């Protein structure tokens, strides 16, 4: 009566921790189901033995759950890893006392798909983006193959695509640049994408709430799998709230509700300099309050608060001394989670786009890589959810210099109209917030969505 399912994440504790979540959700759906995860040198990453070990010895979360580790061998290609795969689907397919569900796989491992048609056992993706990312990626997919477009021709053009999953057209500028650059890369990708329509289902993490415009489009392609939008899948217990920061509370603690701003970009230090400079005048100009998760520029001084001072204003961090802060590393969902919190200046992805959501807090964009130019414009341009800083902005690599700098006049128009006290973009926020906390309770949508994705797995073993 047992069914298991195998996931295969990529590399990667975000991947990995989004992976797990996901799997405990549908583990409380039915009981008949067990879930193992194959992972990549557990025994050679800290965070991932500590976080597999914390998950495995808290019976708070069922023994239906497991890990096997996929070694890094000594000849280590993909062809190493398939065969690695073959092995363990071999010995877990032997066992009577459990049916074999399928294979999970993530965005980035679908070669798998082979492993588990080899074995007559279904294949599902999970989609950690969105929808709207989901059906574009598959959009640009089939006019590559099915229509003999050239995707290099919408590099940095100024056409606008009918997407069927966007209910406005979308410039070709917001397309993820991995699809556009053509060669390998292009390649890369094209393969990666290409299968998912070619799996039995799609867990997406999202709500349909959300993105319902591209999910109906979605599932109204009779040639694509079903989807199953199953989020938000956070990296936190979500009943509980995030672990924070003693001194970033006490510091929020005693700014008003709804008056910080929180300018996070992942702590990578991807701006240029000149781009560092525009925003911290805007910041200056805009007279908010302030919390900027910045990384320490590396420009050979012998202190920390010395290698701020090279990029920033002359004087700046004394003027804000008491408005503001600029910091390093910061936690951010808990930074979120605080109601002195009023605004997020982000780059727009994925998991900074729930997480914001999930607090109620709205954005102003500043995507920099991967889909985020798309998820910013979905914000701001299909769902009136987010205020726009930029839509286009690309770096290639970290701290790259840019020949289009956003001006402090356009970041500071945009900070004060995030953190005006009413808005309709606030207001829309507020709404979405309810909705995605709605969607993963009993009778939400999320919640009926993994239901059915387990009732599906179940009964399309036969």
């Amino acid at each position: 009566t047992n069914v298991e399912l195998v996931f295969i994440p990529s590399p990667g504790l975000s991947h990995l921790v989004s992976t797990v979540e996901a799997a405990k959700l549908l583990l409380h759906r039915d009981h008949r189901l067990s879930i193992t995860v194959l992972i990549t040198n557990l025994h050679k990453d800290t965070k991932v033995e500590n976080y597999t070990l914390k998950t495995t010895s808290n019976p708070n979360t069922s023994p239906r759950l497991r890990f096997i580790n996929l070694p890094t061998q000594e000849e280590d290609s993909i062809d190493s890893q398939i065969r690695q795969v073959r092995e363990i689907v071999s010995v877990l397919i032997k066992n009577p006392d459990s049916k074999l569900g399928g294979l999970v796989l993530d965005m980035f491992c679908t070669s798998f798909i082979q492993v588990a048609e080899e074995f007559a056992i279904p294949s599902y993706v999970f989609f950690t983006s969105g929808a709207s990312a989901l059906g574009l990626l598959q959009h640009l997919v089939s006019l590559k193959l099915e229509h003999n477009q050239d995707l290099t021709q919408f590099k940095d053009s100024d056409v606008e695509l009918s997407v069927p999953c966007f209910s406005v057209p979308v410039p070709a500028k917001v397309l993820p640049a991995v699809m556009v650059e053509g060669g390998p890369i292009e390649d890369t990708f094209m393969n990666y994408f290409k299968r998912i329509p070619e799996t039995r289902g799609i867990m997406v993490n999202t709500f349909y709430e959300l993105e319902s415009f591209a999910i109906q489009s979605l599932l109204s392609d009779a040639k694509a799998p079903k989807v199953y939008p199953v989020g938000p899948i956070l990296g936190f217990d979500q009943t509980q709230g995030p672990v924070g920061d003693d001194a970033i509370k006490k510091w929020l603690d005693d700014q008003p509700e709804n008056s910080v701003v929180f300018l996070c970009f992942g702590t990578m230090g991807s701006f240029c300099e000149g781009q560092v400079k525009e925003i911290a005048m805007a910041l200056e100009k805009s007279g908010n309050r302030f919390l900027w998760s910045l990384r320490k520029p590396e420009k050979g001084r012998v202190t920390e608060y010395e290698n701020y001072e090279e990029v920033l204003p002359q004087g700046f961090l004394e003027r804000t001394k008491g408005v503001g802060k600029v910091m390093g590393w910061a936690p951010q969902a808990a930074v979120l989670s605080h109601p002195a919190v009023g605004g997020f200046v982000s780059h727009c992805g994925w998991n900074s786009t729930l997480e914001s959501l999930w607090f109620g807090v709205p954005m102003a964009t500043f995507p920099l890589y991967a889909e985020q130019q798309m998820n910013a414009f979905l914000l701001v341009k299909e769902e009136g959810m987010a205020e726009m800083i930029t839509l286009d902005y690309k770096i290639d690599f970290k701290g790259e210099k840019q020949p289009e700098i956003v001006g402090s006049d356009e970041i500071e128009a945009a900070i004060r109209r995030l953190m005006a006290e009413e808005s309709g973009v606030r207001r829309k926020v507020k709404e979405m917030q309810n909705k995605a906390r709605s969607a993963l309770l009993e009778g939400g949508s999320s919640y009926d969505a993994q239901c059915l994705f387990v009732h599906d797995v179940i009964n399309n073993i036969g």
